[PDB]
């Protein structure tokens, strides 16, 4: 794999969110992935709705919380493929709860074909992180509330609770390094970003990655 790879400068990641008093992480990772995903398949940047998924994957458990493969398996078989832009079906959960889904009045701005879920290590994460695109990972993010920024040591690492995007590592780095994309405004971390050590499974990191597919 190449030594370095970071997806932000290279036109793939939008911008930072909030995800509010929701428990919507699992929405922020899958779309963050699927918005990633879109543009690397050669379409324009857009901007795609998380309020689509809290209010409608009913597969998933709202501001109460969920997995991003079944959020990626209810677009694909309940949803036609279809994920809406952010401007048509906007976020309405920053107070947190759920308003009733809207099946009507919206817009599709990408589809998937399907998912992949990664194997169970860091660097096969890596390898194909370099090639395909930001992938969606959960951590264990108990620690992640002392976080300030630099590549951050000794990550509590005991129970997944909590959905992101890779987007990047450095393997070059004195520390070898993984880039990721949280949802806790741009005022916290590296202008919303953290960096946790690559190759001893900090925060847990390696074990439930998985990314959708763009045909
Ligand atoms: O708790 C979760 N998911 C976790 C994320 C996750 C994804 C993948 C593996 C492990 C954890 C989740 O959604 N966490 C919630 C926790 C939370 C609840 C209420 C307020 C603030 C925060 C988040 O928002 C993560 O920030 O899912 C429960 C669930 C399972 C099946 C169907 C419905 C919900």
């Amino acid at each position: 794999a190449p030594a370095a790879v970071d997806w932000r400068a290279r036109g793939a990641v939008t911008a930072v969110k909030d995800q509010g008093q929701c428990g919507s992480c699992w929405a922020f990772s899958a779309i963050g992935n699927v918005e990633c995903q879109w543009f690397l398949a050669g379409h324009p940047l857009t901007n795609l709705s998380e309020q689509m998924l809290v209010s409608c994957d009913k597969t998933d458990s709202g501001c109460s919380g969920g997995l991003m493969n079944n959020a990626f398996e209810w677009i694909v078989q309940e949803n036609n493929g279809a994920v809406y832009t952010e401007d048509s079906y906007p976020y309405a959960s920053g107070e947190g709860i759920s308003p009733p889904c809207t099946t009507s009045g919206h817009t599709v701005g990408a589809t998937i074909t399907g998912h992949v879920e990664l194997p169970q290590d860091e660097a096969q994460i890596a390898a194909w992180l370099a090639v395909n695109g930001p992938v969606a990972v959960a951590v264990d993010a108990s620690s992640w509330m002392t976080y300030t920024g630099g590549v951050m040591t000794s990550c509590v690492s005991e129970q997944l609770d909590h959905g992101v995007l890779l987007v990047g590592y450095n393997d070059s780095a004195a520390v070898p390094y993984w880039i990721i994309k949280n949802s806790w405004t741009t005022q916290w971390g590296e202008e919303g970003y953290i960096r946790i050590a690559k190759g001893s499974n900090q925060c847990l990191v390696k074990e439930e990655a998985s990314s959708a597919v763009v045909g």
